[PDB]
């Protein structure tokens, strides 16, 4: 039958008409969808960036260069995450060697310690170094509490500080701020360069300085503290028995003040110092004077009474 | 019309070959495209990754582990991103508990103030706390201009600084480095440990430090300044008007330098000191004994003195 | 021929069903991809939120707030992916003004440094400034392995170190800690506020202080090193030859050790000071009573001897 023909085919005109009709909607269906704000987006404009312009602070591909406060448009999604991950966040930016770390492949920080915080090239606190922060290149920290800053500081002992290039701090609840100076002790500090603090209760004000005893604190370059608890103090051997053990009631408990070093060659005076009041109190210049004066003026007593008794001695005869 | 039958199918066959040749490139069409150089980019592979290798360098879908020097290779953009969001980017990592923060449900850091940076576990700059930076778990910032790092550091003052495991500066214009410390003196400062600086104006370098007074300075484990202004210094009733005005002109003007606690048996020799030269420099040992050493002259022409007055007195007789 | 006619009809409609067939299936396949763990993954889900859900801790789109400890789901991933570069990942966050920085249109930090980092709104390393680290607001670094951390701090020297507001450094292997400090001076620190610190070897641990002398420590507020070597040590001129040398040889080799500043009156006690044993040890009052006592004493027997002699003179006659 013709018309049964016939009929077959503008059926099938029909569904040609309605296949081309889905085929060209499908593109636009696929790729373009509502957000949940009810904005059209199109997903391959999220992806891919449709035009690199640096200086388009409205673009999802941004990022902000590592150095000079500039920006620098990419070209997918994925390589905009990798250059944020390597180059830095805004705000965030370290600049990296192409070095290899201490620990693993990557020159990475490395925060081991549970609530820890590592940050810088090759920046590491150990396992078990809780509650700790490393910040700047070669920082190591093994201390639990502690804090490293500088680079090549190491905070080793627990909270142990160390701030500055190349200090070594091992001693527990200790610290270090300055270059080059290692702290061994235990509660002892340092402020300077290229100090050495072997003692416990140390602290240091000073630069060279490697000799220090218990309890001490060391004042300025090349001082040395090297003695403590114990030295009798100077006595007149003609004083009596209660100005003696005053003397001796000040005898000292523990590591000295060191403003210089004698051995060397090194002293200080110590000036604006207020007249001491009490046993324990340093002495000052016009206290001594005081002595001094009457000093002469008993010599002065004494020639006279010479020169009478010699003529008594001539008047006699 | 047969012939008009035969000329609608060729046409049909036609549209069916042209169709089928649409929808084979549709696929290509949607998912491949050129970005801005003019590489083509399939957007599945730049969403979805194609093969993960946790030592491929340049995956857009690689994290740097937050630990140890290596990296993880995702399956997806969003994971990259949200390893990278939770675990950190390079250079920048904090390793966190599964703590609820002190302000919001997570243990973020909070940086509150315009311009401030807070960094780690439960790190928080207040609002209004301007220009300030916490850097550490549980660190702490209330100031403006304000640093505090470590381990429960808190700056609380206006240009505070507290660096160190739990110190607490609520001091304007005040700081501590060391650990347990607390300084609520206005323009002082501590490095030591377990101190305790209520008054202004004043430092300690020392540990244990509890007894200050404003404008001192304390030094050492123990040590404890109680003594100010207004202190008469120490005198012979014996000496001129001059010499006790020139005593009293040195009367202290503030706070003490303590070197110890008298109190409680403490007390530090001062050691390398240079002879002093004007009325406030201090006297050393050396400039004692030619004082002693007169003294002994002194009584050495006493003693001859009463020999001759005595055979003098038997001469008369 | 009719059955020619109906055989190609029949084959249309064959191919017809067919194409629908592929119709159907070509979004699911488009969209819906298998990642490399065998999880069915739809490409749009992973770019375009579905629904956003600020509580909702396993979304893809999640961004941790600057400042609160809360959360915030965005709609795209390029959204999430710029919210965190420029408000900031998990546990590093700075809250920034909108103010152009010193060397570019953003605010970023600037790690010009190898191997520095930067943080903060307008940190900056310079160029060279390697190793180095700036964390704070208008922080500026140009040393080499050198730190600055705070509000306008500026460490400019080779290893300096300047921890607090506002303080520059430009001396080598120096710094400071405070604020509103400047030191110039190489191998010097100040812990304090509005120091000047012009000269080499020196430590402030004061505030106010501006005169200072290389190898000086100026102790407290307003203290002042205004002397150094060659003092020669107030001495006795009746003292002997041996004495006076024993007090030379403590002269003075570098800056003092200023506890006060005679000149604007301002003086302190030294308290806790042991008794000195050594020539170059201090002295505390114990020491000078012991000496006063004698003095009296001597006076004493000098009162009795004029006693003596006056009757000796009248006995005679």
């Amino acid at each position: 039958k013709i018309e049964e023909i016939l009929s077959k085919i503008y059926h099938i005109e029909n569904e040609i008409a309605r296949i081309k009709k889905l085929i060209a909607v499908i593109t636009s269906n696929i790729t373009e969808v509502v957000d949940g704000n009810g904005n059209k987006v199109n997903i391959i404009d999220q992806v891919v960036n449709t035009k690199p312009d640096n200086k388009n602070q409205d673009s999802l591909f941004l990022t902000y260069d590592k150095q000079g406060q500039e920006t620098t448009d990419r070209l997918t999604i994925g390589q905009t995450v990798q250059k944020m991950n390597t180059d830095g966040i805004k705000f965030f930016h370290t600049n990296a060697d192409t070095s290899k770390g201490d620990l693993g492949t990557t020159n990475d920080s490395s925060a081991g310690g549970l609530n820890s915080t590592a940050i810088g090239v090759n920046a590491i606190v150990a396992n078990g170094a809780d509650s700790s922060v490393a910040l700047g290149h070669n920082t190591k920290v093994n201390g639990k509490q502690s804090i490293a800053i500088g680079s090549g500081a190491e905070a080793l002992g627990n909270q142990s500080i160390s701030i500055g290039t190349g200090n070594k701090v091992t001693g527990d609840h200790s610290g270090a701020i300055g270059d080059g100076t290692i702290v061994n002790g235990a509660n002892s500090y340092s402020v300077g360069n290229n100090n050495q603090v072997l003692t416990d209760d140390t602290f240091v004000l000073g630069n060279n300085v490697t000799k220090t005893i218990a309890g001490s604190v060391v004042l300025g370059n090349g001082s040395a503290a090297t003695t403590g608890a114990g030295e009798a103090g100077y006595a007149l051997s003609v004083a009596t028995n209660a100005d003696k053990a005053a003397i001796t009631k000040t005898t000292s408990s523990t590591g000295a003040v060191a403003v210089g070093d004698a051995s060397s060659g090194i002293y200080r005076q110590i000036t604006g110092v207020a007249a001491g009041s009490v046993d324990s109190d340093a002495v000052n210049v016009a206290q001594m004077k005081q002595i001094e004066d009457k000093i002469e003026e008993i010599l002065s007593k004494i020639y006279h009474i010479e020169n009478e008794i010699a003529r008594i001695k001539k008047l006699i005869k």
